[PDB]
This record gives structure tokens, sequence and C-alpha cells, in this order.
């Protein structure tokens, strides 16, 4: 008896890596939804968890983060900064405190080395590095609801370049709330980093580590959904979906927003999880 297996793994949720070669390992298989999203978050419209399994909710600072492996929760470092023992629920497509009652117990938060740490958050100007890992107490059971997303390869396949679709997704701000009850997503573009600059509001710092994304329609996440996963068709499959982008922040919610370049990050990622 192995876990997640019968050999058959419990697709598709998970794979095989088969008195035997070994003389066996049934893992995770990211990115792949099971009912993928149908467009129809400012400029977003319904989503259902279905279409996010990786989307993870934080309550106590009301934000998300996306599941990477069984282990491993990973949000933007803004997110963490001061709640190192966050909560966070998976699984359910309404945030309502009655449908609130599957739950993610943190172990550790791993903030990343390069994140300007505060003791008071208000009027941060600098959001570089904005990437933190949470290693969770026990693993996460996959299903309909509950999967991780892939993370992006350092090939160059993986350079983003201005045009490209992804979707964001969360329980943040709409042009009816504040805060969502239901799960909200759309589809934007990544745009050239001047956009992000020419919003007007010490200046805002804009480094390599943001991708800049929104367009014509004004599509954009906001205060609410940061630390979710901007995710992106992996190269060379469709139907796969990877973390290009985390929500980090923005000039004014509605127009053009920033998000931390998680393909620099893949090795600290990689050292993270080996290293614990
Ligand atoms: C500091 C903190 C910690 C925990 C939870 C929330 C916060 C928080 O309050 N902030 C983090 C996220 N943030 C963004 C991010 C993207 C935006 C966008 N893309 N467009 N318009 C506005 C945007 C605003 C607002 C400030």
């Amino acid at each position: 008896s192995i876990e997640n297996g019968k050999y058959t793994c419990e697709e598709p949720y998970y794979y095989m890596e088969g008195v035997n070669v070994l003389g066996p390992k049934c893992v995770p298989v990211c990115g792949v939804p099971r009912e993928p999203f149908e467009e129809k978050i400012i400029g977003g419209s319904d989503a259902d968890i279905k279409n996010f399994p990786w989307q993870v909710f934080f309550d106590n600072p009301w934000a998300g983060g996306a599941l990477i492996n069984e282990y491993w929760v990973l949000t933007a470092a803004h997110v963490v900064e001061g709640n190192r023992e966050p909560t966070m629920y998976v699984g359910s497509t309404s945030v309502q405190t009655s449908r609130l009652a599957k739950m993610l117990t943190p172990e550790h938060v791993f903030i990343h080395p390069g994140w300007k740490l505060l003791a008071v958050p208000e009027g941060r100007t600098n959001f570089d590095n904005d990437i933190a890992l949470v290693r969770l107490k026990d693993p996460v059971k996959m299903g309909p609801t509950v999967s991780p997303i892939c993370l992006p390869g350092t090939s160059s396949d993986y350079n983003l370049m201005d045009g490209d679709l992804g979707l964001i997704s969360g329980w943040g701000r709409t042009e009816k709330r504040d805060r969502a009850v239901r799960l909200k997503a759309a589809r934007l573009p990544v745009a050239p980093l001047r956009k992000c600059k020419e919003v007007k509001v010490e200046a805002y710092v804009f480094t390599p580590n943001m991708i800049c994304a929104g367009g014509e329609k004004g599509m954009d996440s906001c205060k609410g959904d940061s630390g979710g996963a901007f995710a992106v068709q992996d190269p060379n499959d469709k139907t796969k979906f990877y973390a290009a982008g985390l929500v980090s922040w923005g000039p004014q919610c509605g127009t053009y927003g920033l998000y931390t370049r998680v393909k620099n990050y893949v090795d600290w990622i990689m050292k993270t999880m080996q290293e614990n």
C-alpha cells in the first residue's frame, strides 16, 4: 500500500514517478483544473474554486495564495510579513462564515531575504522580492477542489512578453463590494512596465522583479486579492497552468498592477523546499 495509490495512482490528481526497475510513489499533478475558467478582482466574472483549485484563502489579513505542493503554499511576502501563523482555507468557492466550517495549518513562514521588512506596513513604497513560502504541518489531499499549480522553468520560453494572457483570481475588491463573497476571476495581458509607471499617484519602486499587467478593459486585481497566482499557460501545454506572477501591489485599483516575477525566484523556491 502506497499513499494516493490503489498499482494505479488516484488519477487525475496523482501520477507515478510500474516483486519489481526499483526491485512506487504517487505524487500530485500540478496545473490541470477539472473545469477550465469561463470568462463572461475588477473586470472579472464568477469563478468556481474548481476553475482555480490552487487558490488559497488567507483570512486574518484578507489575502490569497497558491498551492504549489502538498506541504507548501506560495504567497506574497507582504501577506505574511506580519502574520507568521496565517489562517488558510482551500477547496471553497464561498468564503462566507457558514461555508468556512478545509483549513491548512502553517508550520513555518519563509520570507525572501531581499524583502524589506517593516514594523508598520502602511506606506511601503518598495515591494521588491515580494515572495514568501509557507510550509504546512500536514500534507494536502488533492481532488476536484484542491490541486497545486506548476512553477515556471528557468528556460527562456518562460520569459513573459507584452500581451501574454494570464489569469487572476481572488476574493478581493469588486465593482460591487469591498471583499467578494464568492471567488472572482479575470483574463488580462502582460503590459510594458511604463504602463504601470504612468498611473499618477518617496516614489514607488519598480524593479525587474515585477510584472506589469492590465490593459484597455481595465481589469485588475485589488486589495484582498494579494498573494494570489497570476496563472499562465505552460509554454508547451495549453491545459496546464503555472504561476508566472503573484499579486504584489498597484498604483490604483482598476488600472495596471504589479506582480512578483516568480521565474526570478524559482531557484530560491526550490532550495527552500529541499532544505526544509
Ligand atoms: C499590506 C497588506 C497585507 C495583507 C493584505 C493586504 C495588504 C495591503 O493592504 N496591500 C497589499 C496588496 N495591495 C494591492 C495589490 C495590487 C493592486 C492592484 N493590482 N491594483 N490596484 C490596487 C492594488 C493593491 C494593496 C495594499
